[PDB]
């Protein structure tokens, strides 16, 4: 698995069983850990390891989990940024996913706001 780590806060990105999404600097919560899985040739997923769900960027901006692998707004690309940093962008609506100091993790389409900046590393 991985970790999905805001570098401005440096804050966890989790996805709760409840099917919430939020940011977390305890290291120790299983609910960290992701799995990037190819959609198609282009795209990649971003799922819990722990729950199996995906998370999802919906049209409001709004940011949370599902299992509805039919959902056209789980689909994400990843783009370099620099350096060894990367921005999460949901196809379906060209929105960066944001980890917000206050822990609230939702979406936005400005590309120069400094808390749509992540870093992945491996866990172990
Ligand atoms: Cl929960
Ligand atoms: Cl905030």
């Amino acid at each position: 698995p991985v970790l999905l780590k805001s570098t401005e806060t440096g804050q966890y990105l989790r996805i709760n069983p409840d099917g919430t999404v939020d940011g977390t600097r305890d290291r120790s919560d299983v609910h960290i850990q992701f799995q990037i899985s190819p959609e198609g040739n282009g795209e990649v997923l971003l799922k819990s390891t722990e729950t199996g769900q995906y998370l999802r960027i919906n049209p409001d901006g709004t940011v949370d989990g599902t299992r509805d692998r039919s959902d056209v707004h789980i689909q994400f690309q990843i783009s370099p940024e620099g350096n060894g940093e990367v921005l999460l962008k949901s196809t379906e609506t060209g929105q960066y996913l944001r980890i917000n100091p206050d822990g609230t993790v939702d979406g936005t389409r400005d590309r120069s706001d400094v808390h749509i900046q992540f870093q992945i590393s491996p866990e172990g």
